[PDB]
C-alpha cells in the first residue's frame, strides 16, 4: 500500500463495482441474467433454473442490449439495433422469441427504428410507436394494427412524448399505458405544430463535406408550448376493416381553462384510471378519476371524484406531482403531499371525498411509495438518524398507523444508511439496493418475516481491490447558516495530516430540490483528486435544496440564483476556517445548474474563490425549457417575474470574472443546456474584457459522455485545477 | 530607462500611422477629404480649393461613411447605414447631393439595403443593385429603370457575384461594368440553385431567445458550382414602356465544354468589350476580345481575337490570371504570363494575332501594370536589388524595350524598398507609395519631368513619438534548402544581444503564391512581442511562396501541406542552431493558411516546436471551397487526387500533437473557414487523446476583427505564448 486512486483508476473504471438487477415475474420468481443467460429465480428457495441459455443469443444484427418476457411468459421480446436520441428517448430493432416452440417469430416482424414498445399487463399483446404512430399486435406471428394516422416526425406525437415531456415531465420517451387486463390501450398525444425550433450544427463524422443542422421543437421559457390530448382506446373491436374506438378524456374545467401538462396516468381497475393534471404555472395540479361507462364507451368524470393540490409558496411536488396510489378496489389511494409544517408526507384519501389523512409526520420526508398490500404500505423516508442524506425502507400498518417499522435501517448500519427496493408482485418478497456509505450490497428478504434469506452481491471482489490502495474518507456533518442546520461532505485525502493546509474543491449542483450531501458510496473524479492529487473536495446543500421540507426547498421560488448561490459562497467561507483547508486556494465547480450556480459564484466578487469550472452551464434563464424554468421562475414578463429573470443571468456579472480564472466548457450538441448559452456568456465576458478559458466539445451532449471525450475533460479539467492549485 | 512598445500599444493603436488617400478626377487634379471637408487639389501647381465643407455633413443626421462624385461632378453620393457582409460585400442606404443647388435629392431616392452602386465612367448616370436586381437612374430626380427582374436570394444574383466568385474570383462584390462612355453596362449572372449550402449558427445579441441558422450557398472542393451568364445592355433604348436590350457573351468553346468561371471584364472603347474566362481546371484560360456589330447589335467573338494562357507546371496567375492592358485603340494589349523560365513578365499581345513579345525579362517578377499610355508603360516588380520583398515603380519606352527606368529606386534607397502607384488620367502625375521599411512616405511626382513635386505625407509625428519608445529591428536576410535561397525576416528585441539566447516566433501564412518576408513597415503584435516580452519573432517564405517564378511558386501544385509545411521546419531548424535562439523555447502561429500549416507542422513531430497557436484553420481541404481548393489540388476524387486531399488533413497527424502544446481558436460565424473546421479537428485530436486548449469566439466572423474580440484574441495568445515560454 503506497499507491494511490487514479485518474485512469477513474476513467478506465479499472475498480469494478458490482451490482445485482432482477425482473420479478410473479409473486415469488425473479429473472436474472448471469454469464449472458437468463435463470429464473425462486425468491423463496433460492433454487434456480434456466430460462434462457446464453448462445440461444446469436449476434442478431449487433448484440442484444436488453430484453422482455411477456408477461404469461411464453414468449420475450429481444432489443438491439439501440440508437439513443435524448436521455431516455432512443429507436431499436426487435424479435419476438417464440418460448414454447423456442423459434424466432419471422413473420410479420416489428419495424427497423421503433421508438417504443410494450407487452401489456397479462398475456402477449404488443403496443408499440413506429414513426410517431401507434401500432397493437394481439399475436407476435399475426399482422399489426396501426392505431393513429396523424404522426408526424416533429409535429405529431402518438405513444411517445416530445422533447419537453420526455425531459421535464415523464422522465420517459413512453407515452402509452396499457390497461390492466388488456382491454384498454391508453395514449397521449402531443402537438407541437407552434413550438419555436432550436437548431444547433452536428458536424457528425469527418467524411461529411457539409455539417448537418439538428432541428427540435423546443419550447423556450415563455414560448408556446406543444399540446395534448388523451385517448382511451379499445382494443376490443380492433379489427382490419374496423374504425379505431377511441375516447378523449379532457382536464377538468379548472385546468382545461389553459395551457396545462399532463403529468400523470395511473389505471386503478379495467374501468377506473386517473389522470392527472397541473396548469403551465404548475402551482396548480388535480386528479380526475374517471369511470368507464359500459353503455356508451366514454369515460365519465365527477366534481366528486376530482382532488386538487396546489402550492402558494412555490410548486407542487418535487419535479412534479407525486403520483397516486390506489388499493386493489380502488376506492381509495395513498399520495404523499406537504403538510401544514410544510413536509413531504403520505395523506390517505377517498376517491370521491376531499379530505385525506396524513398516515406519516415527522420533521423529515417520504421520498416514495414503494409497494401497497391489502394490510401494509411500503415506503422509503430519509427519517431514520434524522439525516435526510440517508434513505431507509419502511413498513406501515393500514389498520394502525402507529405499527410502522423499519427494515433496512439495523441491518448493516456502518455499510448500509442508503436504501432503494422492489417488490415482487404481490409484496411477498423484495430486493434491497444498499448504495453506501459502505460498498453496494444486495440482498433478498421475505416480507414475511423479514428474514435475511440471502445474500446477492456483496461487492467482496471491490473490497479486496481497495485493501491495496490509498482511499479518501468520506465524512458527512452539519453546519449553521442563518439559523437553519445544513448538510455538507467532506471527501478527504488519505493519511490526512491536520497541520498541513490542504486545497478546496467544492463540487456543487444546487438546483431546486437537488441533494449533493449523501451517503452514497461512490467512485467518482473527486475520489481521485483526494486519493493522489490531495485536493479536499466538498458540496452543500443550502436553501433550494430537497428533502429537508418546502421551507428549505423552495427558499429560491422565483428567485433562481440566489439564496442558493449564496449559501456556497457562506459555506465555503465557513469551511475556509479549519485549519487543514488553503483558503487561498479554493476552486468550485458544477455541471448544469452546478455549472451555473458555479458561474454565478465566480461572479459574485466575494474574492473567496481563487478559479471555477462551469461545465455546460444553463446563463440566461430565458434560454433553458418552459417546463422547467417557468416551474421556478414563472413567466419573463415585466407584469410577472422579468426583474428576476434578468438579473439573474451570468453575464450580468461579467465584470467580476477579472478576479479568478474560469474554465467554461460545453458539448456543441447539447439539446438540453443548448451551446447557444456558453456562446453568449463568452461573448459577454470577452465584451467586458475579462480573460478566460474554453473547451467546446464537437457533437458531444449535455452528457459529454462518449469514451474519449469523458476522459478528455476529467482529464482537461484536471490539469486546469493542478493548475490553479500550483500543484505537480 | 525608456518604454517598450506594449500590447495595449498594439491593441489601442496608441502610435498611429498616418497616410495620404486620395482620388484622381482628372489628368491633373484629385479629390481629398482634410478635415472631413473634400478638397480639389490642383497637382500642376498644389493649391487647393474646398469641394464640399464639413458643414454639409453636419447637416446630414447621419454618419456618413463614405460618398462618390459623379464623374461630371454635378453630384455626389452620401453613403450611410453600412452593413457589413462578408469580406467586400455589404449593403447600404444613399442619399444623392446636388452640387449646385447644393440640396439633397429627395424625389425618387436610392433604396434602402443596396447591395452595389456606381456612376457611369462620364456624367451623372447611375447603376445599382437592390435585392439581386440591376436599376439603372439616368438623373438623380427622375425614376430608375429596372434591368432584370430575376433577382432571388440564395439563388440568382444580377450585379454582384455569389460568396465564392466575390471571395475568390473577383475579390469584389461587384458585377457590373459601364462602357468608356456608358453607352454599355454589361453585368454577370450568377446562378446558385444547386450550390449546396453551409449552415451554422449566429447567436447575436443576448437577448435573442433562439439562435438563428446562416445559410449560405458556398460550394465545396469537388461539390457543385455556382453557374454564370454575362450580359452587355444598351442603356441607350432604356425607357419605361421598352424591353431592356441586352445581349448574352458566352465563353468560347473550348471552355464551353465543361466548368468555367467569368474572371475578368475589359472595356477596350465603345465597341470593343474583352472577357477572361478560365476553366474550373484553372490551368486553361482564354482572352475572348468582342466587337460591336452595328448592324445587329451583337457582340462578335473570333478565333482571331482569342487569346490562351495555360500553365503545365500548375494554376493560371496568381490568384487568378492577370488582366489585359489595352492600348487607347485596343488593336494590342499588355498583361502578365509566365515567360519560357517561369518568371511572370510583361508580354505585348496584338489584338488579332496569337503571339506575344516579351518587353521584361530576368529572374525576378513584375507585379502588375498600372499606366499605359501610347509611349510609355509603368509598372511594379520586385526586381531591384534582387530581394522579391521590394516594390518598385518602373517606366518601360514602349518604341524601346531596352529604355527601362526605376522612377523610385533611388528617391528613398534606405527608407522605401516597398512602393505602389496611383497615376492621374492620362498619367501625367502619380503619387509614390512607400510602405518599408521606414515610416511610409507619400509623395507626388509629375510625368513629364520626374520632378517630386512635393510631399504628401511623411509621418515626422509617428517618428517623433516611437523615439522615445524601443522599437525592435526588422532585418531581412537568406538561407539555403535544397540548394535553393529563401528569404526570411526577424523581428529582434531591443538591444539585440548576439550573445544571449531569445525564444523564437515562427510567424507564418505559407499559403500557395504567399509573402510573409518583406520590407514593409508595420506596427504589429510581434512588435510588442519583441519589445516588451523580448520574444524573436521569424518568418520564412520557402517552396510555393510567390514573387519568384513557378519553379518556387508551383513546388506545392496538387500537394499542398507538404513542401511548405517541410520548409518551415527546415529553416527553423536553421534558426535555432545560430546561437541567438534558445532551442528550448520555441514555437508557431498562423491565421488561415498559416493556421493549417501551423497545424500541420505541430503534427510533424519534428520535436522542434514546444507549443503553437492556430486561428481559424483550414484542417481538411474537402472543407474549403471549390474555387480556391481545387486550383490548387484537384478534384478530389481518385481519377484525379483524392489520395494528396487525405494524407493532408491536420486530423491525420493527431497522434503527435501529444507532445505539444496547442491552442486552437476559430470564430462560431466564420463563413470563409468554416468553423467545422476546427470542430473536425478538435474532435480528432480528443479520439487521439491529445489534450490541447481552445477557443471559440462568438460571431466573430473569419478575421475576429470586433474590437473587443480583436483585444481579446492577442491579450489570449499573449499569456499562452509567455505561459509557453516560462515569462513573466
Ligand atoms: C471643419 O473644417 C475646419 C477647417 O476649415 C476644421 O478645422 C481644423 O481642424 C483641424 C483638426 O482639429 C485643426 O488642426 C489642428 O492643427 C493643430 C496645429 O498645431 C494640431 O496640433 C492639431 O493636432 C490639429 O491637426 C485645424 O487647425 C482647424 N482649422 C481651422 C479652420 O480652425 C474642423 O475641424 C472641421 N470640423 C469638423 C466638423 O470636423
Ligand atoms: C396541431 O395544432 C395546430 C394548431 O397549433 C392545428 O392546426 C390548426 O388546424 C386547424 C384544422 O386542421 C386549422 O383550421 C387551423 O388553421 C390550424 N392552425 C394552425 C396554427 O396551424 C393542427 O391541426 C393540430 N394537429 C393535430 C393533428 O391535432
Ligand atoms: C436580483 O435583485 C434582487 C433585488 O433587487 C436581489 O435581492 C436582494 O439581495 C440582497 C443581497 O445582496 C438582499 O440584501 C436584499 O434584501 C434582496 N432584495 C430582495 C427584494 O430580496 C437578488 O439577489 C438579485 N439576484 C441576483 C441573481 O443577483
Ligand atoms: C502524402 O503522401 C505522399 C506519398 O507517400 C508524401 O510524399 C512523399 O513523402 C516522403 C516522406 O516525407 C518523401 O520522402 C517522398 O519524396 C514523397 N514522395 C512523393 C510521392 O511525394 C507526402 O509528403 C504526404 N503528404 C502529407 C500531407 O503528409
Ligand atoms: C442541468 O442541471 N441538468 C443536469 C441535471 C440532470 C443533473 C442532476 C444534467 O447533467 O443533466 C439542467 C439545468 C437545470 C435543469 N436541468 C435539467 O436538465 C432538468 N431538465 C433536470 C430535471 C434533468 C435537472
Ligand atoms: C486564409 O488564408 N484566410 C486569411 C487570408 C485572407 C490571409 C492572406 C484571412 O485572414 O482571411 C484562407 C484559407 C486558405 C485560403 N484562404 C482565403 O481566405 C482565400 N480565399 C484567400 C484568397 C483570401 C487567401
Ligand atoms: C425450485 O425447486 C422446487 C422443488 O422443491 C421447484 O418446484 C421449483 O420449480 C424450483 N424453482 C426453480 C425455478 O428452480
Ligand atoms: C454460458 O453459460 C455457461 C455456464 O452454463 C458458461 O460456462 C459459459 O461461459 C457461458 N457462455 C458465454 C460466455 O456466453
Ligand atoms: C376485410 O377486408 C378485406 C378487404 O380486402 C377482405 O378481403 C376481408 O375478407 C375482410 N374481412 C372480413 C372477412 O370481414
Ligand atoms: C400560481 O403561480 C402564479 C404565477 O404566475 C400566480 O399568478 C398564482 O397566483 C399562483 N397561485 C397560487 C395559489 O399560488
Ligand atoms: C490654382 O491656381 C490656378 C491659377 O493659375 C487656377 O486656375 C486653379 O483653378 C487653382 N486651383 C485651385 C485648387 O484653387
Ligand atoms: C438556374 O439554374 C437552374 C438549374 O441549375 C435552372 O433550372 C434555372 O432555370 C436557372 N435560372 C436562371 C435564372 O438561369
Ligand atoms: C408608359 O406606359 C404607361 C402605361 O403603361 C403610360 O401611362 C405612360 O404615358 C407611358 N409613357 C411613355 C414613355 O410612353
Ligand atoms: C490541366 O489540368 C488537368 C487536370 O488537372 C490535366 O489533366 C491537364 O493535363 C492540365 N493541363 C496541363 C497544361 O498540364
Amino acid at each position: 500500500s503506497r499507491r494511490t486512486y487514479t485518474l485512469t483508476d477513474y476513467l478506465k473504471s479499472t475498480f469494478r463495482v458490482k451490482f445485482y438487477t432482477l425482473q420479478w415475474i410473479s409473486d415469488h420468481e425473479y429473472l436474472y441474467k448471469q454469464e449472458n443467460n437468463i435463470l429464473l429465480f425462486n425468491a423463496e428457495y433460492g433454487n434456480s433454473s434456466i430460462f434462457l441459455e446464453n448462445s440461444t443469443f446469436d449476434e442478431l444484427g449487433y448484440s442484444t442490449n436488453d430484453y422482455s418476457v411477456s408477461p404469461d411468459r411464453q414468449f420475450i421480446l429481444f432489443e438491439y439495433n439501440y440508437v439513443k436520441q435524448w436521455r431516455h428517448s432512443y429507436t431499436a430493432s426487435y424479435d419476438i422469441y417464440d418460448l414454447n416452440k423456442r423459434q424466432l417469430i419471422t413473420e410479420e416482424r416489428i419495424p427497423n427504428n421503433t421508438q417504443w414498445i410494450t407487452w401489456s399487463p397479462v398475456g402477449h399483446k404488443l403496443a408499440y410507436v413506429w414513426n410517431n404512430d401507434i401500432y397493437v399486435k394481439n399475436e407476435p406471428n399475426l399482422s399489426s394494427q396501426r392505431i393513429t394516422w396523424t404522426g408526424k416526425e416533429n409535429v405529431i406525437y402518438n405513444g411517445v412524448t416530445d422533447w419537453v415531456y420526455e425531459e421535464e415531465v415523464f422522465s420517459a420517451y413512453s407515452a402509452l399505458w396499457w390497461s390492466p387486463n388488456g382491454t384498454f390501450l391508453a395514449y397521449a398525444q402531443f402537438n407541437d405544430t407552434e413550438v419555436p425550433l432550436i437548431e444547433y450544427s452536428f458536424y457528425s463524422d469527418e467524411s461529411l463535406q457539409y455539417p448537418k443542422t439538428v432541428r427540435i421543437p423546443y419550447p423556450k421559457a415563455g414560448a408556446e408550448n406543444p399540446t395534448v390530448k388523451f385517448f382511451v382506446v379499445d382494443t376490443r373491436t380492433l379489427s382490419p376493416n374496423a374504425s379505431v374506438t377511441s375516447y378523449q378524456i379532457v382536464p377538468p374545467a379548472s385546468v382545461l381553462i389553459g395551457d396545462h401538462y399532463l403529468c400523470g396516468v395511473t389505471w386503478v381497475t379495467e374501468e377506473r384510471i386517473s389522470l392527472q393534471w397541473i396548469r403551465r404555472a404548475q402551482n396548480y395540479s388535480i386528479i380526475d378519476i374517471c369511470d368507464y361507462d359500459e353503455s356508451t364507451g366514454r369515460w365519465i368524470s365527477s366534481v366528486a371524484r376530482q382532488h386538487i393540490e396546489i402550492s402558494t409558496t412555490g410548486w407542487v411536488g418535487r419535479f412534479r406531482p407525486a403520483e397516486p396510489h390506489f388499493t386493489s378496489d380502488g376506492n381509495s389511494f395513498y399520495k404523499i403531499i406537504s403538510n401544514e409544517e410544510g413536509y413531504k408526507h403520505i395523506c390517505h384519501f377517498q376517491t370521491d371525498k376531499s379530505n385525506c389523512t396524513f398516515i406519516t409526520k415527522g420533521a423529515w420526508e417520504v421520498i416514495g411509495i414503494e409497494a401497497l398490500t391489502s394490510d401494509y404500505l411500503y415506503y422509503i423516508s430519509n427519517e431514520h438518524k434524522g439525516m435526510p442524506g440517508g434513505r431507509n425502507l419502511y413498513r406501515i400498518q393500514l389498520n394502525d398507523y402507529t405499527k410502522v417499522t423499519c427494515l433496512s435501517c439495523e441491518l448493516n448500519p456502518e455499510r448500509c444508511q442508503y436504501y432503494s427496493a422492489s417488490f415482487s408482485n404481490k409484496a411477498k418478497y423484495y430486493q434491497l439496493r444498499c448504495f453506501g456509505p459502505g460498498l453496494p450490497l444486495y440482498t433478498l428478504h421475505s416480507s414475511s418475516s423479514d428474514k435475511e434469506l440471502r445474500v446477492l452481491e456483496d461487492n467482496s471482489a471491490l473490497d479486496k481491490m481497495l485493501q491495496d490502495v490509498q482511499m479518501p474518507s468520506k465524512k458527512l456533518d452539519v453546519i449553521n447558516l442563518h439559523g437553519t442546520k445544513f448538510w455538507y461532505q467532506m471527501i478527504l485525502p488519505p493519511h490526512f495530516d491536520k497541520s498541513k493546509k490542504y486545497p478546496l474543491l467544492i463540487e456543487v449542483y444546487a438546483g431546486p430540490c437537488s441533494q449533493k450531501v449523501d451517503t452514497v458510496f461512490r467512485l467518482s473524479w473527486a475520489t481521485y483528486l483526494a486519493s493522489t492529487e490531495n485536493i479536499i473536495v466538498a458540496s452543500f446543500d443550502g436553501r433550494g435544496s430537497g428533502y429537508q421540507g418546502d421551507k428549505i426547498m423552495h427558499a429560491i421560488n422565483r428567485r433562481l440564483g440566489t439564496f442558493e448561490v449564496e449559501d456556497q459562497i457562506e459555506a465555503t467561507r465557513q469551511f475556509s476556517k479549519m485549519g487543514f483547508v488553503d483558503d487561498k486556494r479554493i476552486a468550485i465547480w458544477g455541471w448544469s445548474y452546478g455549472g451555473y450556480v458555479t458561474s454565478m459564484v465566480l461572479g459574485a466578487g466575494s474574492g473567496v474563490f481563487k478559479c471555477g469550472i462551469a461545465v455546460a452551464p444553463v446563463s440566461k434563464w430565458e434560454y433553458y425549457d418552459s417546463v422547467y424554468t417557468e416551474r421556478y421562475m414563472g413567466l419573463p414578463t415585466p407584469e410577472d417575474n422579468l426583474d428576476y429573470y434578468r438579473n439573474s443571468t451570468v453575464m450580468s456579472r461579467a465584470e467580476n470574472f477579472k478576479q479568478v480564472e474560469y474554465l467554461l466548457i460545453h458539448g456543441t450538441a447539447d439539446d438540453n443546456v443548448h451551446f447557444q448559452q456558453s456562446a453568449q456568456l463568452s461573448k459577454a465576458l470577452v465584451d467586458a474584457g475579462v480573460d478566460f478559458q474554453t473547451m467546446w466539445y464537437t457533437d458531444e451532449d449535455h452528457g459529454i459522455a462518449s469514451n474519449m471525450a469523458h476522459q478528455h475533460i476529467y482529464t482537461h479539467m484536471s490539469h486546469f485545477l493542478k493548475q490553479c492549485f500550483s500543484l505537480p
